[PDB]
Order: structure tokens, then C-alpha cells, then sequence
């Protein structure tokens, strides 16, 4: 498989290792932050001493090319003792060649086995990071879920990539000493000056790669940004789609997109005017050496001295091809390394089961969000925790498994025991539904079987493709809500563990699931096992089976005791309980979307920059055939314009690149946020979020500089070629059997290449989904006490990645050996031909040219393949399917107030939400009259929330009409129907920002509306007693506030917006029932002259309503008030209602 030495266990050891002592000699003195690149180097740096000492040998190699070249022209020009015979010359440059060629692709070899190594050993020290960083950085907003996937996509690649070109930060430096001194044999004090020029590229390429680093970082900044308000956008589509916020928020990210690419131009600036230095000091440096020896020394070179300077010249000018790549991924990965080390440096995580005494515990802040805990949890026995929103209850299970700030008193577990945690927002694998359960375990049918009956699953699960197989979660078919948390309750309830913390397994189900679940599973199965049981429940009606009943309020626990002591004790408390229940043509793309100006403009100056270069060198050569002022003026022009060239052909290919990018993204952005919501149901969100964050990473700096670099190479090689062949026609004869030698390496490679990529990005989709589903449901890992799988896991997910990408490499050093071999041929036949007249001189000179570019040729073709097959996504994205917003009504007809009544009238309905399935609604007719109050109860599965979503037409309809207020809704635009009705939906969508944002994303409400929307929705105190009020921040996904709090947020959003219909669906699932009652209690008195429908989770709630829909597979069973249907014997909703109370 992998070599023990190329395993990521040893190489992470090593590298922990020597961070470890980094951070012992960090300790030692203040402001000394643990540093990566020395424990880096500590770990792996014997490897690039190595490839260094290689390459240091193949350029003192290289230098033979100059000697050689210089032989040949002398005797051109004019035993044992032969070894100035030219053809024996030519034979020891081809044997240098060869050789040097050798030890540059060991070095390389050397330099990938380490970065792979090393990407191995950083990716299992932030997993290990991930599984010991505390959730509150994630929750108070120090950092993101994305920015962590970032880290492990992009910023351990871009260290990577810069550690196969780390040897070249001294070996370019050396070579170029090196050639200097040379050139002072040949040329004397003249080459000092040229010398002098070409050092001014030191100073310079510091401070362009000071520029570029703060481009660099402000970028990262950004573009992070923008990603976030993308996944957003992505993940609560469905809301903003219902709300018609789409282009608010689209606007948000194109304004952070304009940043970011401000920020890229300014990068690209720079590295454009690193390519002009690189480029253009060459030529300064060989006028001014020239010049001065024409006018120091009064005698011409003899044709020797003149092409080996040149030819050193040539040698001199290959390093500086390469140094503006080498400082572009120097400073993106110093960027890159400085957030890992922010990363890697973090916080951390720090009879009676369980005993918390004198507990004073925080979410960070150091503001104790518990206090004066003392708790018990008797063994084997049923503990309920029950208290209104936002009253510690999940902070108390987080709290005893140590999962925030302990400030005082202590949690005794008579180190931790395992525990079952099922988390109250419900976090499932990407495995099937069977690993999902088992979560593992060693499958046992019978215990299977029981948890899965328990847990009514089975229904479901033989609905799904393949029942138990079926992959699950992201990256697989999306289930409802309930199914969710009933999988969570499964895998709870089947893990052999004595300790299970069930945290509001209720929320998603009806009243027949939940019962079920209750009775069965945790009266019956849970008892038998003997197993202590702990849940998070607002179902006062359950309260019976508890052994032991905790109430909290307001962090504290208010009392604690069975049902008789609270009842003797606190007969308050159970008062109210009981008042309570009542008792290809992609790069042609990329390259034309610059209009055909850039494009051609790009093509016409490199071809003529080359020409001016070329012509340099043939006037260098002419004029020392000599051995005079025209001269000098005439290369002084040349000159001149060969610098301009430079500075002209360094920008356009910089310039496509921002175009394109910017076209790319636009297009993407806009089609997406169009799109059906069937798109988002089937397509999983992780396709359309990678799009984004890595393919528009490689559109935007990962394209440009392999396009300048390949049209660079690919010129210079045709270049070499034409000249060789116009001074020995012969050569072209040499061409073609060489030239089908390099069409067949290409083949080959070609067919292994696809293949062996596929394999990479097939094995790395994995891997980054683990570090994903990991930092997400962190507190469930831990909790089951499982990190050791998991880490065993990632070890053998990143093994076998670091093999598919070793094999990757190594088929590229194949192909590049291969072509270097070719080259080396080519510089032999290339060198007989020319020995068996000026002309010949310089072809023979470009023939060293041809090898050193066909490697970059190669090299830079290959991966402008990938990343035009990354261009290829969005531009297949952009084929999409568009919601038709338009709409046939002339908007004349809509009054300026549409809803002015809210009267609705549905006939014939009928729904279905795909072409070709089943239909869901059947027939629904109703009539809702303005200002009525109707409430629509049933199981889950009956079609409510397709009733609600039909008003929106987010569901396609077959037949039927919906007629609001004497307009048919499927007429009017999307727009003008989702605009004037709200919905307040189950699952709460919030955004990060204020809570300005979340209530108005537009900024035009009166801060007195949100005051009033927020009092109405009972959150009027707790936004009050916030640091900054209505500018409070809310972390991305609202969890920095509970799961009713958000809710409650999401019933505020709806409250202003203070239109005529509002459609409630589910809205209390998880608020308690004090703040439910006083809530509709508000409701109904703020919105009595509105139109209200409100999908019920609690019949209770609709007992005060004018209008009773009860929904049985689609159709509509009972319509009359709920005086009729509660005296009707034996009727549906007297049945659901005598089950809830
Ligand atoms: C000109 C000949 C003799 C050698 C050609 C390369 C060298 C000039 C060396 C010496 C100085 C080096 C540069 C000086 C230091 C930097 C900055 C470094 O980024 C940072 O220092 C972080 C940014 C910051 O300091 O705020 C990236 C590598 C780079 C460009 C180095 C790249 C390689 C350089 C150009
Ligand atoms: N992840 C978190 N990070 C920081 N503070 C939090 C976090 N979760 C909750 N809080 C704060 O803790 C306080 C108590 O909330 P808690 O998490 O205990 O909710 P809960 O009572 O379990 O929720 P509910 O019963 O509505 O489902 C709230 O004021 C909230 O601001
Ligand atoms: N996103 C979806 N895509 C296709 N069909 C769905 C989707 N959601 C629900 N359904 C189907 O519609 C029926 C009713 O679902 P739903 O409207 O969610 O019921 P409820 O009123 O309990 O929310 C179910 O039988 C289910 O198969
Ligand atoms: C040394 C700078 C001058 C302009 C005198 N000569 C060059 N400059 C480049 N580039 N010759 C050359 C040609 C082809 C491939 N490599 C090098
Ligand atoms: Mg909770
Ligand atoms: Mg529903």
C-alpha cells in the first residue's frame, strides 16, 4: 500500500514532535508564539538537504553547456590529444545534459515524497486540533466550519505546492552567483555592471512580494467572507426564496465579490510587474555589459567569447523564468501557514450517576450562563429536565459533558463514561442509514430491529432507494426532519453505552411518533437495558413516567425532586404544570471571454516580443563576427523595444485572467440563486458549494499564471525550433521522428493521467467530507467518546489519498523524464547537423533553450487541462433550469394593495413536487374567509406543509386554482406573491449578522417595528439585556442563541414584515408551552384583523379558532369549528386532541 516511512501516523508523530518542542521553547519566553516552519524544518528537513546537494550538482552541470558551446564555435571557426574535435564536444554536452537532467528530477522526487509526507502529517495535526478545539470559538464567531474545510482544501495544498519549489529559493540564487562569475573570465570588469543590474532584482522581488503578501491576506480575508454569505444562502434558500430576498443577499455577496477582486488586481499588478522585472533585467543587463565592452575594451569578442557569454547569459536567464512562480507560492503560503498556526493555536476543550455541586459554568464569554447547579441523576432511572426557552437545559448536558468553561463547583461521574448523546439539532454521517444507527457497533439483528420498530423507522426506511443502504446526509438523499431525528434517537438508543442524554427528541415528530418513541423506546427498551436516561423535553404530559423531575429557569435549577416533593414542596410549580396541561471548448471559452481584443492583443505581442528577443541575439552574434556606433545604437533600440515588449505582453494574460474570473462568478452566482428549489431538494449542497470555493479559487489564481507560463515555454520552444531548422534545414528531417516520440509519450500519459486524477479527486471527496462531518457534531463524538475511530479513520482516508496522489505524481515524473530524454536528443542531432555560418552558431545556442522550456511546455499543459476541466463545472452549471419569475398577469391589474382583504378560495388542488411522482394534495377545496382564523392539523406525511408551500408555488401544480383576494396566484410574478405573505416555516432559517439583518435585510423598518415584532414574539427582554441591542451578533446558523430563541427570531422576522395572510407552520414545535400560549394568546390580539393558517403541532393550540382543517393523506377529512369536530364520537380531531392532552 504505502510505506511505512510515507504513512501519516510516523509523519504526524514527527511533526507533533517537533511542535511540541516548539511550544516547550514557546513557553519559555512571553510573546513567543509556536512557530510551524521550524518544526517543519526540525521534522523534514534532512529530505530537502538532500534535494538541494541534487540540485546545486545539476547546475553545476548545466554550466557545461556555455564550455561546450564555446569549443565547438572556436574550432568551428578555425592521439588522444583531440578533445577539441568538435563532434566529441558534441557528444560530452549530450552525457551533461542527460546527467544534470537526472539529478534535477531526483531532487524533485525528493522534494513531492516530502510535501506528500508533510500534508499527511499537517492534515492529522488540525484533525486532531478539530477534535479537541472547544465548540464556543465556533459559537461566539471567533471562527467557521468553512474557514476549518478551507484550512484542510486550500491552505495545506498551497504549503504543499510550495514545499515541491522550496529548493529553488536558494538554488536560483547560487546558479546565478555562479554564472556572474563566470561571465568575469570572459568579459572582464564589463559583466560587473550587467552583474550590478541583475542583483537589482533582489531588493525589487522583496518588495513586490511585500505588496503581494497584504494582496494576498486581504483576498483570503474577503474571499472568506463571501464564501460564508454564500454557504448561507445556499443552506436557507427555502426561506429566502419564500421571503423574495434572493437579490438582497445576492447583492451582499457581489459587493464582497468586488472587493475580492480588487484585491486579486492588485495581486495581479504585482505579479505582472514581477514578470516585467524578471524579464526585462535580462536585457538591461546584457545592453549594458555589451555596451561597455564595446566602449571599455576597443577589440570585439573573437566568436567563442561572444556565444559562451551569451550562452551564460541564456543560463542565467532560466532561474529568473521561474522566480516570479517561486515568490507567488512563497507568499501565498506564508499566508497559508500564518492561519495555521492561528488554527493550531487555539482554545481547547479542558446511587447518583452524575452529581454537579455548586456549578458555575460559561459559554466563554466568563459570564456564567448556569449557577448554583446541584443536580443529581439517579442511577437507572428517568431524569427530565424541563424549563422554558433559553434556561440551560441543553447548557446543563453540555455543561456535564465538559463541554463549556467550568468556573466553579465540580460534575462527578461515579475521565468520563460514554454517554449517548442525541443532540437536539439532529447530525447524521454521510454513511448509510444502517451505519448512521449502528454508529460503531457490531450489528445486531435483533437489536437492530427492536430500535428500529421503536423508532416507527421502518416505514420510512422501505420507502427510501434502498432501505438500510440508502446513503444519508449530505453527499446522499436528503430526509425530512423527523426522519432525521428519529435516525439520531436510533443511534442513540442502540449504542451499548449505560448513560443516555436525549435532548428534545420531540421536536420534529407528531403526537403519535413521539408517542410511540416515548412508550416503547425509552419505557420499555431503554428499561430493560437498565440504562440512565436524562431528556430535554417541554411535554409537561410526560412528567408522570419521570423518576426525577429538574425544573430550571433562568440558568439555575429551580427545584429538583420526584413529582411528590415539587408537589409538596414547590406546589406552585406544579400548579402551573397543571394549569399548563390543563388537568476543448472550455479553454476557448476561458481565453475568448476576454472579447477577442485581449486574446489577440496577447498573441500578436508575445510573438512579437520573441521576435524582438530573437533578434537581439542575432545581432550579439553578427556584430562579435567583427572580431562601431550603428552597432551599438541599433542593439540599443533593440533593446529598448524588447523591454517595452516585455511590459506590454506581461499584462494581458494577468488581465484575461480578472476577466474571466469576474464573467465566471457572476454568471454562477446569478443562475444558481435562480434556480427551482427541486434543484437544491435533489442536488447535494456540498456540488454547488464546491464550485465556489475551490473552482473559483483555481479560475481565479490557479489559471493565469500556468496560461503565461505555458504560452511563454510553448513560444520559446517553437522559437528554438524554427531558428535551428533555418540554419540546418537537415535538423527538420530529425523533427519528425522525434516529434512522433513526443506525441506517443503524450498519449500514453494522456490515458494514465484522466484515469489517476479521477482517483485522486475520488479519494480526496472523502477525506475533506470526515474533517467535515467531524467539526460538525463534534459534541456527539466526543460525547460517544468515539475521537480514537474517528482519528483511525482519518489516518487511513489521508493514506490512501497521499497514494493516489504519489501515483499522480509519479506518472508526471515520467512524462517529464521522458521529454527531458527527447530534449537531450534533440540538443545531440540538433548539434551534429549544425558541426557537419553565423547561422549555426545560434541555432546551436537555442538548442539548450529547447530542453530547459519542452519540460515547462509539458508540465504547464498538463495542468491547464485540470483547470480548465474545473472552468468546464460552472460553465455546465450555467445550463440550469430557471423559475419563471416573469408571470402573465399585467401588473396593472394587482392593486397597490393586493392582500387588502385575505380572503382565500383553493379549488381542485392538486400538487405534486416533481414531474412524474406521486400526488400529494388530491382535490383540496376550501374557503378561508377574510379574517378568519384556520388552523390545519394532521400526522406527519398528511400534505400541510404542502397546502402552505402551495400558496408560494414552490410547489408545482397540476390543477386547481388558489384565489387570494380574486387574483389567481399562478398569474401574478414570483416575486409580488412571495413578497405580500408570510410564512413562518418549522425549521429556523437564520443568518449571520445583527439582528437587524435577521428581522430587515433591506434596513427599512422603523427601529420601533423591530421593538414591536420582537415583543410580540416574547424576545422583547432578552434582546434588551444583550451587549449591543438590535446590533447583537448572531453567529452563522443563530448558535450563539437556543433553538426556541431562534425560532422565536424567525417568528419576529415574519412579525414585521406585517402583511395581510400569515401561514404558521409548525412554528412551536420547539417552544415551550408557557411561552406557546402567551404567544398566540399576543398574536391573535396584534393580527386579529389579519388572516392567519396555522399549521398546528398542538391541537390545543386550535381549539380557539374559527376554522379546523384536519389533513389525512391529502385530503381534507373535516372542515367546521372545532366545536363540531370535538362532538362528533369517534371523529378524527376529537381523537387527536384527547392524545395530546
Ligand atoms: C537576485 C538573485 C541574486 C537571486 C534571486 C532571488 C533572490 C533575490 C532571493 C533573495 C531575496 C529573496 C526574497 C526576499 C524575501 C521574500 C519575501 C517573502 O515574503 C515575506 O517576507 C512575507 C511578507 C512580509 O514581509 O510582510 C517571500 C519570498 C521573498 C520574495 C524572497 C524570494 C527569493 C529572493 C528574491
Ligand atoms: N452554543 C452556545 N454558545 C454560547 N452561548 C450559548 C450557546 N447555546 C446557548 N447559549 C446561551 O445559553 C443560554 C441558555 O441557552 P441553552 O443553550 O441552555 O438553551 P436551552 O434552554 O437548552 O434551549 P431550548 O430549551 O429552547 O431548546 C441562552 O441565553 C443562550 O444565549
Ligand atoms: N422535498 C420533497 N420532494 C418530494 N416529495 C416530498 C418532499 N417533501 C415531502 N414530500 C412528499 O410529500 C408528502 C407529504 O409531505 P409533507 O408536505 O412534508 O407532509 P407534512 O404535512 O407532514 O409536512 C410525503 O408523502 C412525501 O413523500
Ligand atoms: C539574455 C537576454 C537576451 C535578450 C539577450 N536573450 C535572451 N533573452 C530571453 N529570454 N535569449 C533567449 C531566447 C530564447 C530563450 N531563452 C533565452
Ligand atoms: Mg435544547
Ligand atoms: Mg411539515
Amino acid at each position: 500500500k504505502l510505506p511505512i516511512a510515507m504513512r501519516a501516523v510516523t509523519n504526524y508523530v514527527c511533526l507533533k514532535e517537533a511542535y511540541e518542542e516548539q511550544k516547550k521553547k514557546a513557553a519559555d519566553h512571553p510573546n513567543r508564539t509556536p512557530s510551524i516552519w521550524l518544526a517543519m524544518y526540525r521534522a523534514f528537513g534532512r529530505p530537502i538537504l538532500l534535494s538541494s546537494t541534487f540540485r546545486y550538482l545539476a547546475d553545476l552541470l548545466g554550466f557545461a553547456g556555455p564550455l561546450c558551446i564555446s569549443g565547438i564555435v572556436q574550432r568551428v571557426n578555425e592521439s588522444k590529444e583531440f578533445l577539441e574535435n568538435a563532434h566529441v564536444l558534441a557528444v560530452l554536452l549530450f552525457l551533461a545534459l542527460i546527467l544534470q537532467r537526472t539529478f534535477l528530477q531526483a531532487s524533485y522526487y525528493v522534494t513531492i515524497e516530502t510535501g506528500i509526507n508533510l500534508r499527511g502529517a499537517l492534515l492529522a495535526m488540525i484533525y486532531n486540533k478539530i477534535l479537541r478545539l472547544s465548540t464556543s470559538n465556533l459559537s461566539m464567531g471567533e471562527m467557521t466550519l468553512g474557514q476549518i474545510n478551507n484550512l484542510v482544501a486550500i491552505e495545506t495544498n498551497q504549503l504543499m505546492w510550495f514545499l515541491f519549489l522550496c529548493p529553488n529559493l536558494w538554488a536560483m540564487p547560487v546558479q546565478i552567483i555562479m554564472g556572474v562569475i563566470l561571465l568575469y573570465n570572459l568579459l572582464g570588469s564589463s559583466a560587473l555592471v550587467g552583474a550590478a543590474v541583475i542583483v537589482l532584482l533582489a531588493p525589487i522581488q522583496y518588495f513586490i512580494a511585500t505588496k503581494l503578501a497584504e494582496a494576498q491576506k486581504s483576498t483570503l480575508d474577503y474571499s472568506t467572507e463571501r464564501l460564508k454569505k454564500t454557504n448561507e444562502i445556499l443552506k436557507g434558500i427555502k426561506l429566502l426564496k419564500l421571503y423574495a430576498w434572493e437579490h438582497i443577499f445576492c447583492k451582499s455577496v457581489e459587493e464582497t465579490r468586488m472587493k475580492e477582486l480588487s484585491s486579486l488586481k492588485t495581486f495581479a499588478l504585482y505579479t505582472s510587474l514581477s514578470i516585467f522585472m524578471n524579464a526585462a533585467i535580462p536585457i538591461a543587463a546584457v545592453l549594458a555589459t555589451f555596451v561597455t565592452h564595446a566602449y571599455a575594451s576597443g577589440n570585439n569578442l573573437k566568436p567563442a567569447e561572444a556565444f559562451a557569454s551569451l550562452s551564460l547569459f541564456h543560463i542565467l536567464v532560466t532561474p529568473l523564468f521561474l522566480l516570479s512562480t517561486v515568490v507567488r507560492f512563497a507568499v501565498k503560503a506564508i499566508i497559508s501557514v500564518q492561519k495555521l498556526n492561528e488554527f493550531l493555536l487555539s482554545d481547547e476543550i479542558g446511587d447518583v450517576a452524575i452529581k454537579v455541586t455548586n456549578g458555575y459554568f460559561s459559554w466563554g464569554s466568563g459570564l456564567a450562563t448556569l449557577s448554583n447547579i446541584d443536580i443529581r441523576i439517579p442511577t437507572g432511572q428517568l431524569t427530565m429536565i424541563v424549563g422554558q426557552v433559553g434556561c440551560g437545559k441543553s447548557s446543563l448536558l453540555l455543561a456535564i459533558l465538559g463541554e463549556m468553561q467550568t468556573l466553579e463547583g465540580k460534575v462527578y461521574w461515579n475521565s468520563r463514561y460514554s454517554v449517548a448523546y442525541a443532540a437536539q439539532k439532529p447530525w447524521l454521517l454521510n454513511a448509510t442509514v444502517e451505519e448512521n444507527i449502528t454508529f460503531g457497533s457490531s450489528f445486531n439483528r435483533q437489536r437492530y430491529k427492536a430500535v428500529t420498530d421503536a423508532c416507527s423507522l421502518q416505514p420510512d426506511i422501505d420507502l427510501l432507494p434502498f432501505g438500510d443502504q440508502t446513503e444519508i446526509g449530505e453527499r446522499g438523499i436528503n430526509l425530512s426532519g423527523g426522519q432525521r431525528q428519529r435516525i439520531c434517537v436510533a443511534r442513540a438508543l442502540y449504542q451499548n453505552t449505560n448513560i443516555v442524554f436525549l435532548d428534545d427528541p420531540f421536536s420534529a415528530l407528531d403526537i403519535h411518533l413521539s408517542d410511540h418513541l416515548m412508550q416503547e423506546g425509552i419505557l420499555k427498551f431503554l428499561q430493560d437495558d437498565k440504562r440512565t436516561v436524562v431528556l430535554v423535553t417541554h411535554k409537561l404530559q410526560y412528567l408522570t413516567h419521570a423518576d426525577w423531575i429538574i425544573a430550571m429557569k433562568d440558568g439555575s435549577v429551580l427545584r429538583e425532586g420526584t413529582l411528590k416533593d415539587i408537589q409538596t414542596k414547590d406546589v406552585e410549580l406544579y400548579e402551573h404544570w397543571k394549569t399548563l396541561m390543563n388537568r476543448w471548448k472550455t479553454c476557448w471559452w476561458y481565453l475568448t471571454s476576454g472579447g477577442f481584443f485581449l486574446l489577440f492583443l496577447m498573441i500578436f505581442s508575445k510573438l512579437l516580443k520573441h521576435s524582438v528577443i530573437v533578434a537581439i541575439d542575432y545581432w550579439l552574434a553578427t556584430w562579435t563576427s567583427e572580431y562601431q556606433t550603428f552597432y551599438v545604437a541599433g542593439f540599443s533600440i533593440l533593446c529598448g523595444a524588447g523591454i517595452f515588449l516585455c511590459l506590454v505582453t506581461s499584462l494581458t494574460v494577468e488581465w484575461m485572467g480578472l476577466t474571466a474570473a469576474k464573467n465566471l462568478h457572476h454568471n454562477l452566482l446569478n443562475k444558481i440563486i435562480l434556480g427551482p428549489i427541486r434543484f437544491f431538494d435533489t442536488t447535494p449542497l456540498g456540488l454547488i458549494l464546491n464550485r465556489f470555493s475551490a473552482d473559483t479559487n483555481i479560475i481565479d489564481q490557479h489559471i493565469p499564471p500556468t496560461l503565461e507560463s505555458l504560452t511563454r515555454s510553448t513560444l520559446l520552444c517553437l522559437s528554438a525550433i524554427g531558428m535551428i531548422s533555418y540554419a540546418t534545414p537537415v535538423f527538420l528531417i530529425a523533427l519528425a521522428p522525434l516529434g512522433v516520440a513526443f506525441y506517443f509519450i503524450q498519449k500514453y500519459f494522456r490515458v494514465a493521467s484522466k484515469d489517476l486524477q479521477e482517483l485522486d479527486d475520488s479519494t480526496q471527496l472523502p477525506l475533506l467530507c470526515h474533517f467535515s462531518e467531524t467539526a460538525e457534531g463534534l459534541t456527539t463524538i466526543r460525547a460517544f467518546r468515539h475521537e480514537t475511530r474517528f482519528k483511525q479513520r482519518m489516518l487511513e482516508l489521508t493514506d490512501t489519498n497521499n497514494i493516489a496522489y504519489l501515483f499522480l505524481s509519479a506518472a508526471n515524473r515520467w512524462l517529464e523524464v521522458r521529454t527531458d530524454y527527447l530534449g537531450a536528443c534533440i540538443v545531440l542531432t540538433a548539434s551534429i547537423a549544425s558541426i557537419s555560418s553565423g547561422l549555426v552558431g545560434l541555432g546551436l545556442l537555442y538548442a539548450l533553450t529547447i530542453t530547459n522550456y519542452l519540460n515547462w511546455v509539458v508540465r504547464n499543459l498538463a495542468d491547464l487541462e485540470v483547470q480548465m476541466g474545473a472552468v468546464k463545472k460552472v460553465n455546465s452549471f450555467l445550463t440550469m433550469e430557471s423559475e419563471n419569475y416573469e408571470g402573465t398577469m399585467d401588473p396593472s391589474q394587482v392593486p397597490e394593495h393586493w392582500p387588502q382583504e385575505g380572503e382565500i378560495k383553493i379549488h381542485d388542488l392538486c400538487v405534486r413536487y416533481e414531474n412524474n411522482l406521486k400526488p400529494v394534495l388530491k382535490h383540496v377545496k376550501a374557503y378561508i374567509k377574510p379574517g378568519q382564523k384556520v388552523g390545519i392539523c394532521g400526522r406527519t406525511g398528511s400534505g400541510k406543509s404542502s397546502l402552505s408551500l402551495a400558496f408560494f408555488r414552490m410547489v408545482d401544480i397540476f390543477d386547481g386554482k388558489i384565489v387570494i383576494d380574486g387574483i389567481d396566484i399562478s398569474k401574478l410574478p414570483l416575486h409580488t406573491l412571495r413578497s405580500r405573505l408570510s410564512i413562518i416555516l418549522q425549521d429556523p432559517i437564520l443568518f449571520s449578522g445583527s439582528i437587524r439583518f435577521n428581522l430587515d435585510p433591506e434596513c427599512k423598518c422603523t427601529d420601533d417595528r423591530l421593538w414591536e415584532a420582537l415583543e410580540i414574539a416574547q424576545l422583547k427582554n432578552m434582546v434588551k439585556s444583550l451587549p449591543g441591542g438590535l446590533d447583537a451578533t448572531v453567529t452563522e446558523g443563530g448558535e450563539n442563541f437556543s433553538v426556541g430563541q431562534r425560532q422565536l427570531f424567525c417568528l419576529a422576522r415574519a412579525f414585521v414584515r406585517k402583511s395581510s395572510i400569515l401561514i404558521m407552520d409548525e412554528a412551536t414545535a420547539s417552544i415551550d408551552m408557557a411561552t406557546e400560549n402567551i404567544l398566540q394568546k399576543v398574536v391573535m390580539t396584534a393580527f386579529a384583523d389579519r388572516t392567519v393558517v396555522t399549521i398546528a403541532h398542538r391541537v390545543h393550540t386550535i381549539l380557539t379558532a374559527d376554522l379546523v382543517i384536519v389533513m389525512k393523506r391529502g385530503n381534507i377529512l373535516e372542515y367546521d369549528t372545532p366545536e363540531s369536530l370535538l362532538a362528533q364520537e369517534d371523529g378524527v380531531f376529537a381523537s387527536f386532541v384527547r392524545a395530546d392532552m
